[PDB]
């Protein structure tokens, strides 16, 4: 009755049979928790949701992240409210690993789909321990060891169709007060300890350990090459959608077909810890 | 009541309400002709056909192809069996277009799905329409008119037909039956109008009116650009699945991640005239 | 005088004129004809001062006095390089001269004052010859775009900030020079001549095509202009000038003889408008 | 016996030894240890004929001989290389000596003859100081791999020509030199220095990464290891003599000056089997 099933053998699986909007029982966290370790990235259709149940869900998976930045329902300051006829989402023209330029990046997240578009504004979804898995012996062993920058300042979009308010004040404000920093290029999961590629094009300016032309080619290699068809998914939204997808060891990537047409969806944050 | 479902705005879209596996009403071929022309790649679920009613279908649309040398079922010859058992699948492993190595390449294919893995195994298509509308202006300017170079080999070294003596004389054959010849950068398709990126990575390996250096900078480009996740869908099968698309403005990509699970389909192929 | 060409591409030495003096006015037209031409003069064995220097440097544009650098007293039109005094992290890159200005250096005349034994030898690249060899499709394209120079590409300081003390003179140039734009293709002012003017130094970006196009095209066209075929390698030797147009050419200055201190004058001629 | 270093990387110029005499065994062993060191060594003003250019070539090795090319009729030791008789191509690309050979040639001697009055410029570039200059981890990925050296990747089906001759004596070569392998990183045979042994000319794939990551590589490596710190580039002049090992260099022949008339002389010096 609790279903798992793979969209495909690199990652993604469609879950079936738990309310999340209800008290889970501590079997079915378990099961969750473990598909979510073998998966990577998990769904649940037609689960409709409120932030408080959202919330509550997401808590039993890590400790929540209530942040300033972005929307907040009223009730629930946990849950961000993305509007496509509010915020703007530029910051996505290509593939990330979400806030990898903090020392503690995110364990992953849990986004419930409110109002969609007719079609369009799929979301991909990659696998570091895929990616990595295939890479040539003589390249693992060169890169399981190396390390990293990343950098908010990758980020900046600016002017490309001149969306952003006077204010990229809020762009500059964060910039100062996130250095760039560094973690394993090849990271090993906290929990089960499987090791992904954890370098992404969206904040993964340079391989440390190499020289700067050394870093371009090689970083040219594996942006490329970690989102290839074969470690890849693609999810095509439906409104009641939940994704839940962990963060350490995937990026993700938002196809921007849909403008002006409106997006809303609900985003719960899940802390995490040291890269290693 | 035939229904016609968009995938995704760049192209693609789903078609039910029809029986495909009797002969249809001008119509309907009418219908999904225009669906075609619109959306370039289109898919049928839970409809199981025989050899006979897929190549009765796909004849609705232009000409068949009898291909004499691959497994084909002997009673509808129109009709090839690629099957993982008996034959192979290395064609697909790379982006490509259907024999564009051909003065007349493929129109398109109907493909349908008998058994599969439970998943994996996905197909993704991509538009040259919607690649080439997004390229900036100047580029489009520059390649509209230029010419590429197709090579059957590029696809088909010999280590693809094998190591005996035999295979040798008869690649060499094939090769001498299929010359390197050209086609215009830029397609307009024959009945829409509509323009299309008509280079993929399958067969293209030279844009003429440019240097080697040169050509070999822009088709890098154009193969990473025209692939990208706004210009394509990903299809992952089910049985008695149907797709048939326009091989005149798209390129395809067989993920390869089943082996050695057993897959089987049953391919018809729409001769095409010349590319302009 | 004599005028010997050292290139196909580019590049002649120079003789039988002694330019530590004032020269004839047929003999300056003579040298602002090889300049044009050749885009890029040698002189060998032509001792000169800050004093001559400058004057022999004013008589073929408007001299420059600052330029962020430690310069001789008697002759602010004279910057004095020394590797002891000033590194030189941003010349062993391919570069053209300060064309993150909205009007760069017509080009410099250089003089070797002190050298190490040998290395740093100084590489000279014709956007004239680079530009002729694209093919007409692509010429075409090109030609009519601009792109984006920016300072902080050489720079970015090997992000020595926060350290403020010796910094803070780094984000003043950069507030003071915003990002700008010129042509893709240049055409020479006087020569008629068109050139690429892009260098890996400074351009950021062709403004017309997207990202993911603009870096393609100036991954190619960086690799491009500065093939053998359109460039020059001069071995340096104490005593020599190098006088070059710099509206049409890049260079490249090789590290390869730190510890070993260098010593040299420049004199940079200042430019007009790109088109 | 003078030596004049040209660069940190590789080059010297000789002199103090008359070549095109019979030379002592130190003077000999002083040249040898020359080109250990240097990597390529150049003579001017050393004229020399092709008896005693391969009786000096002989004394650092083996030496090929005759066919099917272009050797004095006296002498099947040296090759005479005419513009006017032979054209020449695809030595621009970058490239180390037929590196799809099992032996490829430990170097060659080669005599300017009669030159244009300019272009013709080679440059050669050190595979050690290369190799040297990669990071660590690089170091240490591609020391112990293997690469394709392909004869076709330069002498493509295309440069034999349509006519059935060519295909037979192309389908012949093509057979009696197939792909083969060599170390990536090379120990020199005899100084044990370390050098990058791919090159552009020759060099098909990395055998122990997959295709695509070859493709990166490689792409790397190349622009990398003919970078300007590790090259020089040679202005010949008539009676110059260039001798190189072709074990830990790479070299590139400027094409720039037909049609105009290059006659050269070169001896080869063969070589044993790369690790």
């Amino acid at each position: 009755s609790l279903t798992i099933t793979p969209l495909s053998p690199a990652l993604g699986a469609q879950i079936s049979g738990v309310d999340i909007s209800r008290d889970i029982s501590a079997e079915e966290r378990d099961a969750i928790e473990q598909a979510l370790l073998q998966h990577q990235v998990l769904f649940l259709r037609d689960q409709p949701i409120n932030p408080e149940q959202q919330a509550r869900f997401a808590a039993r998976f890590g400790d929540l992240h209530i942040h300033p930045i972005y929307p907040n329902v009223p009730d629930t300051p946990q849950v961000l409210v993305l509007d496509t006829a509010v915020t703007d989402v530029r910051d996505n023209a290509v593939w990330h690993t979400d806030v990898t330029f903090l020392p503690t990046p995110a364990l992953g997240a849990v986004l419930s789909a409110k109002q969609l578009p007719a079609y369009g504004g799929d979301t991909l979804w990659a696998s570091g321990i895929a990616a990595f898995e295939a890479l040539s012996a003589p390249l693992r062993e060169m890169l399981d060891g190396l390390t990293a920058t990343h950098d908010f300042t990758k980020s900046f979009p600016l002017e490309r169709f001149g969306t952003t308010p006077q204010d990229l004040a809020r762009w500059e404000a964060t910039r100062r007060n996130n250095p760039p920093l560094s973690h394993p290029v090849v990271r090993t999961h906290p929990v089960s300890g499987r090791k992904a590629l954890f370098v992404n094009e969206g904040f993964t300016t340079r391989i440390n350990e190499l020289s700067e032309l050394e870093s371009d080619a090689l970083l040219r290699l594996l942006f490329a090459h970690a989102t290839r068809p074969e470690f890849s998914i693609r999810w095509r939204w439906q409104e009641n959608d939940v994704a839940f997808w962990d963060n350490r060891v995937t990026q993700h990537f938002a196809v921007d077909d849909y403008r002006p047409n409106r997006r809303v969806m609900h985003r719960a944050t899940i802390l995490g810890d040291a890269p290693f």
